[PDB]
């Protein structure tokens, strides 16, 4: 297909549309135009805060017409601060609420990361630091294995995310389900290879956040690296006459993997769907993982003393 094969028998397509930096003001155009065009996934999440409206995009989709609610896939995420199996629970509610559906497909957790409960979606130390939470991997893992149990997720997984820290949520007793979907980021400054064969090995299924190095991250400086804007991938591009997002969005499909890329903007969600006519050769699919420098985007470093660090390990 366009559609990998879920451990739970069901059917999640290849390409997405994310949703991580879309305003409140651009997110139902961006939803019902992916529609139109054509995505049934989507990637949401409740701290990127436009769930709701995401939610009513689908909503006019599907009461409009042109969509089913049994094709598509939403997908969404779990919060630092209910890592707390007793609230667990509310979180997949009022997310559930937010969208405005019955269920969801595959639920994530968002971090390995657990931080202390309030209001406040990344509560600091006094000085640098995460103010963690006692919580606990696989003792928040069953929180949402009860969520299955109960109907309101259909599946469920993990978002980024170390071999570690995979590793032991399957060797856990007493367990009733396995991850889905290891959410991870790859592009071509990391690759990743080493953790594509334990993923996926041995053997859950990989989606690929940022695949065009997401360029609008509020951490927003460097001063260098570029992969909308790279000398050489811009020509793999040229000689497909296609474009290097178009050439990025392939890359990870064609390493048997997911890919949810994001814009808000019409033109590039329209254009982001349209990559199913090209394959690159052996040799784009040699260089693409030839630009490996190891080079991590999301990263976040007032959490790095927290003992679930997805990053302290090499996969
Ligand atoms: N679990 C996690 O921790 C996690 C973290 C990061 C990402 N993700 C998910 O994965 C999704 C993708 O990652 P991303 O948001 O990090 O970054 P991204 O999709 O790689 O990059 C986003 C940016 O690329 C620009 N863009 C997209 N298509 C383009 C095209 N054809 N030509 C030129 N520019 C284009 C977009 O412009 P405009 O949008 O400005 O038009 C946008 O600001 C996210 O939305 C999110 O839901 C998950
Ligand atoms: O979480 C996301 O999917 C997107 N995303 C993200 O990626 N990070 C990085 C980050 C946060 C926490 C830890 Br722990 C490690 C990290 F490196 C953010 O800070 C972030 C901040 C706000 C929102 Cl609304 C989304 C974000």
């Amino acid at each position: 297909a366009s559609r990998l094969l879920l451990n739970n028998g069901a059917k999640m397509p290849i390409l997405g549309l994310g949703t991580w930096k879309s305003p409140p003001g651009q997110v139902t155009e961006a939803v019902k135009v992916a529609i139109d065009v054509g995505y049934r996934h989507i990637d949401c999440a409740h701290v990127y805060q436009n769930e709701n409206e995401v939610g009513v995009a689908i909503q006019e989709k599907l009461r409009e017409q042109v969509v089913k609610r049994e094709e598509l896939f939403i997908v969404s995420k779990l919060w630092c601060t209910y890592h707390e199996k007793g609230l667990v629970k509310g979180a997949c509610q009022k997310t559930l609420s937010d969208l405005k559906l019955d269920y969801l497909d595959l639920y994530l957790i968002h971090w390995p990361t657990g931080f202390k409960p309030g209001k406040e979606f990344f509560p600091l130390d006094e000085s640098g630091n995460v103010v963690p939470s006692d919580t606990n991997i696989l003792d928040t893992w069953a929180a949402m294995e009860e969520l299955v149990d109960e109907g309101l997720v259909k599946a469920i997984g993990i978002s980024n995310f170390n071999h570690l820290q995979v590793e032991m949520i399957l060797n856990k007793p007493g367990l009733k389900y396995k991850p889905a979907v290891n959410q991870i980021e790859c592009h071509p400054y990391l690759t990743q290879e080493k953790l594509i064969q334990y993923c996926q090995s041995k053997g859950i299924v990989v989606t690929a956040y940022s695949p065009l190095g997401s360029p609008d991250r509020p951490w927003a400086k460097p001063e260098d690296p570029s992969l909308l804007e790279d000398p050489r991938i811009k020509a793999i591009a040229a000689k497909h006459n296609k474009t290097t997002a178009q050439v990025l969005i392939r890359f990870p499909m064609q390493r048997n993997l997911v890919v949810i890329p994001k814009s808000v903007t019409p033109e590039r969600i329209a254009e982001n769907f349209k990559v199913f006519d090209f394959e690159l050769s052996s040799q784009d699919m040699t260089t693409l993982l030839s630009y490996n420098r190891n080079w991590r985007v999301c990263a976040l470093l007032s959490c790095t003393s927290h003992k679930d660090y997805p990053f302290h390990e090499e996969f």
